[PDB]
């Protein structure tokens, strides 16, 4: 009877704060299974699902890698109800620094989770809702996803590509009854802001002294932006809930509003000159 | 005393129109490195070379393989002026079908040449051009980068990754000295439109009925939009010589106005609702 919901990427954030604010719903309309890469990170998880007392049954932890096919084919053999009524693609990784700095496996990686990753989820998932005609997807999406920052070079670079992909998708899937969404953060207070940048020593070895302090520059601009406009998880899950429950949904759903003049003066100046010499002023 | 540019992407297509254009420009200001993946592949490069009767010494071609940095390293290693003036980035993979009908092999694959490729040339080349103070980077675009396609998700996800990519960089390079472009293409007439799509055998058994019927519909359209809008590549090069000779470059060059309603009415909805009821209405 219950609404199916799988979400990837668990184990904290964005990710944690829905699957918990799903499962301790008042209602509780929702079965949740809540995915994460490494089951010895599901503790937070469980901590959280208690301080919100979910009910016994509504919450299930799953194994998720969405590196791999096999794991995804794993997790979808485990839904038992075999249906899933609610996607929500979330699982991410950030990548901070000069573009010259950055490993070309972390690279390869952020593109491979953050990109390919969610392909595999809706390659997974999607024919199943195709064929019932019905099936909502909503994918995590940034700000980042729709300007590009410096120093933020292949992050951006993966959350346009999600942009791309996702409203390639949204053009087919229109007259299916299947609706796919994209919840466009900004700021969001959960851990990432040190977990995804190298140390000083490692970035100076492997950048021009120019390039390094200009990093310094964007940090702190960065933390104070973060001070002045970083929504909590509660917040964000919330836009998730709209979307969710929106009888004709969207392509995209905003957590702010904050950027959306950044935005139009990027989409008015189709040259880029205009947002690349305010962004500049504005970082620098 | 020469420009010194180094192109990727050199067999077919734009990235051979533009290699011969520079080598065989009346007033031979250009030293060319036309790279190829397989130079079994060279022989137009050779045939349209001499037919533009480029000059002995204009044109030097180098294997390289951006999926590589070995190769990405060893190109440049063999540019013997000892620096690149212009480098253009241009290889890039195609890929069309319905998602779920995509290997996932070439799913990675037009991501790591397209994004994590252009990604590999810059990290190898920027850091030299940085320390120069000077340097034009140019990248080939798309419109499919700029506004999502159905049966294009993966293609445009990559052309997308590649709009975050520069924009970010460029926010950056700004104050260096050290100039960014993206060409974004509209269709060109080169060769394309079929090597990259399945057999219809091969698409049906890996899709739903339906889903192949809208395949075959977005691509009787697609061959109309082609046959209306389709650019030749020596009006696509036309456009890199004019990034290359401005003393302000922009972020962006447009080769066709064509398609800029179509994005102003993207960008003005940014719920994303009035581009895919357009753009269904528009394909089927
Ligand atoms: N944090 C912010 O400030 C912010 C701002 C804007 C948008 N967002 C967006 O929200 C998403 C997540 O950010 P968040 O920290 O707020 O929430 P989140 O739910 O923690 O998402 C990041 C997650 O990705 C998962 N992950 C990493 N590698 C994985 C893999 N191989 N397979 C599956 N999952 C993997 C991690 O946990 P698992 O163990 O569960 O897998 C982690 O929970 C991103 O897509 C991002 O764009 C965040
Ligand atoms: N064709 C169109 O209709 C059209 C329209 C809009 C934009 N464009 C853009 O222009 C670019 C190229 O399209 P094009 O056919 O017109 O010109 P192109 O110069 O032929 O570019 C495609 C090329 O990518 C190269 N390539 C493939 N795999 C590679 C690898 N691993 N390493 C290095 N190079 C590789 C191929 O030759 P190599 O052997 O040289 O490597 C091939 O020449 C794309 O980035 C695309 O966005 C084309
Ligand atoms: C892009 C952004 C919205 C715009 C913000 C902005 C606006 C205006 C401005 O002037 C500066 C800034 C800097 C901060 C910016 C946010 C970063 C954040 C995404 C994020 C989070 C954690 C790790 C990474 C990573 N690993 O790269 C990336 C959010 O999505
Ligand atoms: C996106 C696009 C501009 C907009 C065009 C359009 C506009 C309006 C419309 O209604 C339909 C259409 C269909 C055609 C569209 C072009 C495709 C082309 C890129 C391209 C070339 C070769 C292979 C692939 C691939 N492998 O995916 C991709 C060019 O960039």
């Amino acid at each position: 009877a219950r609404t199916v919901v799988l979400i990837t990427g668990c184990s904290s954030g964005i990710g944690l704060h829905l699957a918990v604010r799903l499962a301790s719903d008042p209602s509780q309309s929702f079965k949740v299974y809540a995915t994460l890469r490494d089951l010895k990170t599901q503790g937070r998880l469980w901590e959280a699902a208690r301080a919100l007392a979910c009910p016994p049954g509504s919450l299930e932890t799953l194994q998720l890698d969405v590196r791999d096919s096999k794991s995804v084919a794993a997790a979808r053999e485990r839904v038992t109800e075999g249906r899933v009524d609610v996607l929500v693609c979330n699982a991410g990784l950030g990548l901070l620094g000069p573009l010259e700095a950055l490993g070309e496996d972390a690279v390869a990686s952020v593109l491979d989770v953050n990109v390919v990753g969610t392909v595999r989820m809706l390659q997974a998932f999607l024919p199943d809702m195709k064929r019932r005609g019905s099936g909502r997807v909503l994918v995590t999406g940034s700000v980042g996803g729709l300007m590009g920052l410096p120093f933020n070079d292949v992050y951006c670079a993966s959350k346009f590509a999600l942009e791309g992909l996702c409203e390639s998708l949204a053009v087919l899937l229109l007259p299916f009854g299947v609706h796919l969404s994209l919840i466009e953060c900004g700021p969001v207070h959960t851990a990432f802001m040190e977990k995804v940048l190298g140390s000083p020593e490692e970035v100076l070895d492997r950048t021009d002294i120019h390039t390094f302090h200009r990093f310094y520059q964007y940090l702190a601009h960065s933390k104070q932006v973060f001070r002045e406009a970083a929504q909590n998880p509660e917040e964000v899950a919330e836009v998730f809930l709209t979307a969710l429950r929106a009888p004709k949904p969207t392509l995209r759903y905003f957590t702010t509003e904050r950027f959306l003049p950044l935005l139009r003066m990027r989409l008015d100046d189709p040259s880029g000159s205009n947002y690349v010499t305010a962004m500049h002023r504005e970082v620098f």
